[PDB]
Parts: structure tokens; C-alpha cells; sequence
């Protein structure tokens, strides 16, 4: 079917509030095309869709300054916004780069 990958993810979220951004558990989806994310996996309604076609992505250990440093990756664009994750473990954080991977360059 449409999904691609599914699982856990901390996501750098902005609370558009007093806290700023923090990292924060999202239950996210990657389908073909197409990401979406929850706060959970059995929320509602989702926190935020967006279409990938035009990201790039990448591990990015700069995004953290503590040991889950290695677990982290980044999905970038030059037009829309950047969104930061950590997963639970590098080679969980690589399979996500991985799967995001071969659709971006279907995709291109």
C-alpha cells in the first residue's frame, strides 16, 4: 500500500508559545509523496502534513548537542521549512534517511 514507513520519532517542534522549540514524541508516516505526523499514533487528527518533493535528506548530527546526537536526521528544503528529527537509534535514524532517499530520487 501507500506507506512507506511508520513509526516514533522525536520531532524539533516549536510550541509557538513560551518554551520555544523542543523535542517532542510525533508518531510519523511517510507515504509515497507524502509525510504526515501525530502526536500520537492514535491521535485525532495529525499535527502537520506536508508534500516531500523538493526535500532533501540527510543524518544530521549537529541538530543535538547530547548522545542522541548519532540518531539524528533532517529533511531540508530552500523554499519550506526544515524538519529535524531524532530517532531511537542510528540505525533506525538510517533507515529513515534511507526509505526518504528513494523516493526523493524518484521523485526528482
Amino acid at each position: 500500500g501507500s506507506v512507506i514507513k511508520q513509526g516514533y520519532l522525536e520531532k524539533k517542534s516549536k510550541d509557538h508559545s513560551f518554551f520555544g522549540s523542543e523535542w517532542q514524541k510525533r508518531w510519523c508516516v511517510v507515504s509515497r509523496g507524502l509525510f504526515y505526523y501525530y502526536a500520537n499514533e492514535k491521535s485525532k487528527q495529525p499535527k502537520g502534513t506536508f508534500l516531500i518533493k523538493g526535500y532533501s535528506v540527510r543524518m544530521a548530527p549537529h541538530l543535538r548537542r547530547d548522545s542522541k546526537k548519532e540518531s539524528c536526521f533532517e529533511l531540508t528544503s530552500q523554499d519550506r521549512r526544515t524538519y529535524e528529527f531524532t530517532a531511537t537509534s542510528p540505525a533506525e535514524a538510517r533507515d529513515w534517511v534511507d526509505q526518504i532517499s528513494f523516493l526523493l530520487k524518484d521523485l526528482s
